[PDB]
């Protein structure tokens, strides 16, 4: 089974790639999925008092799911690493809200971590 | 089609994780592959002059599949991110060969990205 090899994984895999300022996660629990995390021009990336609460909606045209933090880091051109079909959408609406969640407050402790 | 959009990712994509001294790739062209990357404690981390020559092979207990560059560079875990079977064997451990291979130069190529 190929989703129990993901358990070898750590959940959260930030990425980056050579001639790219955009940057890559890799989320590897249910819902799996692969994304391009950008950055508003004045992103900080100073962590928050509350925990991180961003929104996910269609964007653009044409309309694109995308994940905006509220803190300037975006995910988007999200691609699913699992082949089943969530039987619940709002549920997996939900799933994937605070799955994203983590991934932008996982991002904001690199620079912490770089602090320290 | 969900590997239509992997083209919108770069080929190459390098990754960490907080917690984690091993880092971690995902090769978004054919044949598309999370893969974990770790290296000997005696890697220096600079460019050879022939390109890199790597080997696929089974190793380990139990034999796992795992690639070594031989310049300390390993991927291992590999997770194919294509769900086709592969109609040639020969042909397909060729191309992830050869996709390794790269991406162990698209590696070394960040240490010297940062040099400079
Ligand atoms: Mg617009
Ligand atoms: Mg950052
Ligand atoms: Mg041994
Ligand atoms: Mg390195």
């Amino acid at each position: 089974s190929k989703n129990n090899i993901f358990n070898k994984y750590p959940t959260i895999i930030h990425g980056e790639a050579r001639g790219e300022n955009d940057e890559f996660v890799v989320h590897t629990r249910y819902p799996r999925f692969l994304a391009r995390k950008s950055f508003d021009d004045n992103f900080t990336g100073e962590m928050p008092a509350k925990p991180v609460n961003g929104e996910l909606g269609q964007i653009g045209e044409p309309r694109r799911l995308a994940y905006d933090s509220r803190l300037g880091l975006w995910l988007s051109d999200f691609i699913m690493l699992d082949n089943n079909k969530p039987k619940n959408m709002e549920d997996w609406l939900g799933q994937l809200k605070a799955a994203c969640d983590r991934i932008a407050a996982d991002d904001l402790m690199l620079n912490e971590d770089a602090a320290d």
